[PDB]
């Protein structure tokens, strides 16, 4: 049936019997979640007018859905503006409890077109499932910059095999794209502003320490921490395979253009790359881009052995500091 929901209450008590869901202005009662978890297969879903949520610490996830075949969309002018600033105490998962915006977990053979969200107070899009597509996805963060906003990571993928995020435009203050696991996931057009880049890790020490074919291109990175980054853990185990950055252009870059490092400890690089964690077939191609004076251009430093095949070309970061630090990377490349 064709439904109508004024409120999320409403929404996840008849979702079921629903061909076709429209979210017309829902404000989600405090430390809820806008739940369309469990969705009937095929069933489209419509963001209309303004979705809001109440305040609350809390660990959201402030909507998170689920079901096969489903087509979420927003309609002309819709919003979904979380008003993280709530939230936002410059300690991201430290300080306030915030909640995460969105669990995509199980939302599989579905996609998701369009929406505009607007300041998530922490983490925008969890994404466990299979075959899913975020298609001209607009994550506006930016008053994040100045208001406190971290560890606002755009995608956060694990556990997840066919994973699309195309024209995604990005304005957060971590990772525009983060991949902790997953397979066969595509990164294409995006604009990646204020965030930590385009990132495959910090991969270990998980359930799944697998990232197999990962393709991150036609991206631009602007005011970022990092650009092109592959974080591996220090002592862990796992798979990093088949990664390609492809026509990212970068600029306004703080720490590193290109950041491949195998010595992740308690979330901080110690020097010391180890090499349980293989990183093959690594490609980049047409990286290229202006650092800041204090960042370093490009930073490679492999554990003994685990990093092989590679392909390097086009690889051309300016203004920074040029590491003499790399080390175990295969020769095409070069700091
Ligand atoms: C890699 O992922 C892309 C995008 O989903 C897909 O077209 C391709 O078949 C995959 N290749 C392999 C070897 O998994
Ligand atoms: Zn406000
Ligand atoms: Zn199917
Ligand atoms: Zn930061």
């Amino acid at each position: 049936d064709s439904c109508t929901f004024t409120t999320a209450a409403a929404a996840k008590a008849g979702k079921a019997k629903c061909s076709t869901i429209t979210l017309n202005n829902i404000e989600v009662p405090a430390g809820t979640t806008l739940d369309l978890t469990g969705l009937t297969s095929g069933t489209k879903v419509i963001f209309e007018g303004t979705t809001t949520f109440q305040y609350e610490e809390w660990a959201g996830p402030l909507i998170s859905m689920s079901g096969e075949h489903i087509t979420v969309t927003g309609a002309s002018g819709h919003l979904i503006n979380c008003d993280g600033a709530r939230w936002w105490d410059g300690k991201g998962t430290s300080g306030k409890k915030k909640p995460k915006f969105f669990y995509a977990h199980g939302l599989d053979s579905s996609s998701i077109t369009g929406l505009n969200i607007k300041n998530t107070p922490l983490m925008a899009f969890s994404v466990q499932a299979n075959d899913i597509t975020f298609t001209d996805v607009t994550i506006n963060n930016a008053d994040g910059d100045t208001q406190g906003g971290h560890n606002t990571d755009a995608f956060d993928v694990g556990n997840s095999v066919g994973v699309n995020i195309i024209k995604p435009w990005v304005h957060n203050q971590d990772d525009c794209l983060a991949v902790n696991s997953g397979e066969n996931i595509w990164f294409t057009g995006g604009t990646c502003i204020g965030g930590h880049g385009l990132s495959i890790g910090s991969v270990g020490d998980r359930s799944n320490n697998v990232v197999k074919n990962v393709t991150i291109e036609h991206s631009t990175v602007s005011n970022s921490e990092n650009a092109v980054r592959i974080k591996t853990i220090s002592g862990a185990t796992g798979s990093v395979s088949e990664i390609t950055y492809s026509n990212i252009v970068m600029s306004g870059i703080s720490d590193y253009g290109v950041v491949i490092q195998q010595d992740y400890e308690d979330g901080k690089p110690t020097g010391k790359p180890t090499n349980g964690v293989t990183i093959q077939d690594v490609k980049l191609e047409s990286v290229t881009g202006s650092v800041d004076s204090g960042a370093t251009e490009i930073y490679l430093l492999c554990g003994s052995g685990s990093c092989s095949d590679w392909t390097w070309d086009d690889v051309k970061v300016t203004g920074g500091k040029k590491s003499t630090a790399c080390k175990n990377f295969p020769s095409v490349a070069s700091c």
